[PDB]
Formats: structure tokens, C-alpha cells, sequence
């Protein structure tokens, strides 16, 4: 029961959804991309959004790419979000994403907001492993017992090299659990009924990005230009993000 979509069928991103987060401050990671707002690094092609990162000098830094959401004009709670992605090949340094902030963001400050990431991969430990192609995770981060900042992850080891073609990355989200799957199959899972984890009861928005490098003690262990040695141009293909109802989902579009 879809109930809201973004197909990425036109030539350009729609405004009237979509956002930019421009910067290249390092998004409290040591990220190395400045994130901008031009069709060089997202643009819509064949069906598909396309996010490209790229070595280019840009504001300081030697990478640009694109941080976007819907806040503002997309919001939920409750329901199966799922996106048909392509993600580029890795290859020590990219790091691409595809997560959720609660709604009540920026106002309410990190963590306390909630967030969920329904997928990320290109990780250090992935790296050490020669897994770069197939590690990924999802992850709960909000404001645990007193307040204070909390960390749920969950890594798994794909079957098939993901970057190879598209597939299915979904979070179901119920009033008890919030769940996550590969290609329809569950990878990770939490009850979020605990009285710390009331974050996790209010709308939230979707977030797409490509990120280059962070601060070694960060997700890529990777934090100078020269340390990158993926291939770029790399672009992350969505060719749609769904949302299906449930009969709890309350829909946020102001
Ligand atoms: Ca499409
Ligand atoms: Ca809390």
C-alpha cells in the first residue's frame, strides 16, 4: 500500500520535496566532501536519482558530493520505507547512507531527536577484511537511560557484491519493533518499547547522501584526500523510495 514515493522520473530533483544540506565542515565525522546544491553531484537520469561523488576542488575541500531530505515536506511514523539502490563500488573511502532523523530536528538537538539508518557501507572493518563490496549495517543512535548518547548496530555480510546492481533497502517500523532487510530479508531488529527510546515514537524524514572519508577513529578509518582510493567518479543509482502504509502510519506533509 504505497501511500507516498519519490520515482526520480523528471530532470530535476523537486524542490517542493527535497532539500540540500550544503557544507563541507565535515558533518561531525571528519567527512572530507563538500556537499553542494549544483546538478554536478545530483541530478535525475533514466528513471533514477543519481548522487555523484567526485575528486574536485570545491570550498576548501578536494571532494564534492550531495547530502538531501525531505524535511519540511516529508514526514512519518510508522510504516515500511523502502529504496531500489545502486551503490558504487566502495573501495576504501566512500561512504554512502541512507537513514532517518526524527522530525523534530534541528530544534531538538542530536541525539535526542532519534535517528535510524536503514542502510550504511563502506566501513573500516569491511576494509580490513577485503569486504568492501558486501559489509553493511544499520544502526539505532538517540539519547539512552539519562540522556545520553547511545549506539545500536548491527553489520552484515551481503551474499552478492552490492555495488554490481540494484537492491531492496527497507525498515519495517511498527509501535514495538523498528526492523531492517536486504532484498525482503531481515538483517537487524530492535523493540523499541523501553522507556528510552521514546524518540523513536514521533515522525521522521529520509536522508540520501554520498560521504568521502572520515576521521579515522570514524566509520572509514580513512582521513585525507591522498588515503582515498575509490574510484571516481562514484554515483549511487535510486531508482525509487516507497513508503507502505501501515494502519498506525501517520503522515506528516505540510
Ligand atoms: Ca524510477
Ligand atoms: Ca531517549
Amino acid at each position: 500500500n504505497v501511500i507516498w514515493s519519490q520515482e526520480f522520473d523528471g530532470e530535476s530533483l523537486d524542490r517542493n520535496v527535497w532539500s540540500y544540506d550544503v557544507g563541507g565542515h565535515g558533518f561531525g565525522n571528519g567527512q572530507l566532501e563538500f556537499n553542494t546544491d549544483r546538478p554536478e553531484n545530483a541530478y535525475l537520469r533514466d528513471g533514477n536519482l543519481v548522487i555523484e561523488a567526485r575528486r574536485e576542488a570545491y570550498g576548501g575541500n578536494a571532494f564534492t558530493s550531495a547530502r538531501i531530505h525531505t524535511r519540511g515536506r516529508f514526514a512519518f511514523q510508522y510504516g515500511d520505507l523502502e529504496a531500489r539502490i545502486k551503490v558504487p563500488d566502495t573501495s576504501d573511502g566512500i561512504w554512502p547512507a541512507f537513514w532517518m532523523l526524527g522530525n523534530n530536528f534541528p530544534g531538538t538537538v542530536w541525539p535526542k531527536c532519534g535517528e535510524a539508518d536503514i542502510l550504511e557501507i563502506g566501513g573500516k572493518d569491511g576494509i580490513a577484511k577485503g569486504l568492501q563490496n558486501r559489509q553493511i549495517n544499520c544502526a539505532l543512535h538517540f539519547a539512552g537511560v539519562g540522556e545520553q548518547k547511545t549506539s545500536l548496530v548491527e553489520w552484515f555480510d551481503a551474499p552478492v557484491d552490492l555495488h554490481l546492481d540494484y537492491h531492496l533497502y527497507k525498515i519495517s517500523w511498527t509501535p514495538t519493533h523498528m526492523k531492517f532487510f536486504l532484498d525482503g530479508k531481515e538483517f537487524g531488529s530492535w523493540d523499541i518499547t523501553a522507556s528510552e527510546m521514546k524518540e523513536y515514537h514521533q515522525p521522521f524524514y529520509p536522508i540520501l547522501n554520498v560521504a568521502v572519508g572520515s576521521w579515522t577513529h570514524s566509520y572509514t578509518g580513512l582521513d585525507t584526500p591522498e588515503k582515498i582510493t575509490a574510484t571516481l567518479p562514484a554515483r549511487m543509482y535510486v531508482d525509487w523510495i516507497r513508503l507502505y502504509g501501515h494502519p498506525e502510519t501517520k503522515l506528516v506533509q505540510n
